């Protein structure tokens, strides 16, 4: 089990203002640090966020937080489940702020919540180098669904913080599973029916932090493009491994795509090539052709491959790539264009 850590600085809080935290599994002959950012949507206005405080209470506070929490799938002590990092340093952030991991704004007279993900993560790693991150090689930064594309969001940022706290010889990376997403056409609750809408409202609402060089691409008003994983991606400096299932679940539910006709069968068709298109140029990349949502904490992980490859071995090519390489890819696009096409998808 990981043990929960409240913050020691309590001014770094969840939405309602109690204290962030960490969960931590220590692994005192390894040199490897795993932060895993938790994802689950998000909230953009007060009338938004007063609903999901009624009934995702854990998504917004501490106040019921377990003292532990068992690590499972990339998170997983046991070699049979991990045959990856089973030897690592292993941190579970709980996600607490409702801002994909981009806020940076206070409880204040003029604001019932706080939206502080981003100084969350930067608190975490900074009192960890206190509790042995001081001496590590690597620090993966890895996440799912809203904490994937919190990865895109915050990898630099770690690095930049890591260097000029006079740590250089950590390599940060990052691992975004199921948070890259295409602001598309829609085949046919505002989140899910006005995306570009919601982020661009919660960005204001959260004082959203994006990544410097994207932010100067865009400019200002246009933020909202750096949430685009095809966008902010390329501006990155850290060495990222990107995870997408290619018919991915909450990409279809804000397609309005219900699981057929053939209207509907060209526009899934279009779906999986155009996100296909957007990973080409991507050189570290697993993304099989399965209708699904979120992997690298499931227990089962292990059993997707495409090209004969399982998602833990395209990881650790990965390693073996930052130190082609025969019989050990990395990266990892199915061709084939419908989902389950691939006989290893889970059912
Ligand atoms: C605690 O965190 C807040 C928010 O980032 C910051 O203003 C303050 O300086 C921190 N306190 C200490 C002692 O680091
Ligand atoms: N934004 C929100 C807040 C409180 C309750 C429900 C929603 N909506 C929603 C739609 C899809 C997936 C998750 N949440
Ligand atoms: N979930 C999704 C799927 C397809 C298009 C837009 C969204 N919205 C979104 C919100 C925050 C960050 C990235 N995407």
């Amino acid at each position: 089990d990981l043990r929960l850590h409240l913050l020691l600085n309590t001014s770094v809080t969840c939405n309602d203002g109690s204290p962030a935290g960490y969960y931590l599994k220590e692994s005192r002959g390894s040199r490897r640090w795993l932060l895993f950012l938790e994802g689950g949507w998000y909230c953009f206005n007060r009338e938004n966020c007063d609903s999901r405080y009624d009934t995702m209470r854990r998504l917004m506070s501490s106040r019921d937080w377990p003292r532990t929490r068992t690590g499972t799938g990339i998170l997983s002590s046991q070699p049979e489940e991990n045959p990856y990092w089973w030897n690592a340093n292993m941190v579970f952030i709980p996600y607490c702020s409702s801002d994909v991991w981009s806020g940076a704004s206070s409880k204040s007279e003029k604001n019932e919540y706080a939206f502080m993900g981003a100084l969350i993560i930067q608190e975490v790693v900074r009192e960890l180098l206190g509790r042995g991150l001081s001496g590590a090689k690597v620090l993966l930064l890895a996440g799912s669904s809203a904490g994937g594309t919190g990865v895109l969001l915050n990898v630099d940022r770690v690095a930049e913080q890591l260097e000029k706290l006079g740590y250089p010889a950590i390599q940060v990376r990052g691992l975004a599973d199921s948070g890259w997403f295409l602001d598309n056409k829609q085949y046919r609750d505002t989140i899910t029916c006005a995306p570009t809408e919601a982020i661009r409202r919660g960005i204001r609402y959260w004082n959203g932090v994006v990544p410097e060089r994207c932010r100067r691409q865009f400019q200002e008003g246009e933020e909202w493009n750096c949430f685009f994983g095809y966008k902010v991606y390329p501006t990155l400096r850290s060495p990222v491994f990107v995870v997408q299932w290619l018919f991915d679940e909450a990409q279809l539910t804000v397609d309005n795509v219900h699981l057929v006709q053939e209207g509907l069968r060209l526009y899934i068709q279009n779906l999986g090539r155009e996100l296909r298109h957007t990973l080409k140029d991507v050189p570290a990349s697993f993304a099989p052709a399965c209708l699904s949502h979120e992997i690298i904490i499931r227990s089962h992980w292990t059993d997707v491959q495409v090209k004969g490859t399982s998602l833990p071995r395209a990881l650790h090519c990965w390693d073996r790539s930052l130190h082609p390489l025969k019989g050990c890819p990395v990266h990892l696009v199915d061709s084939c264009p419908w989902p389950h096409c691939n006989p290893s998808c889970p059912t």
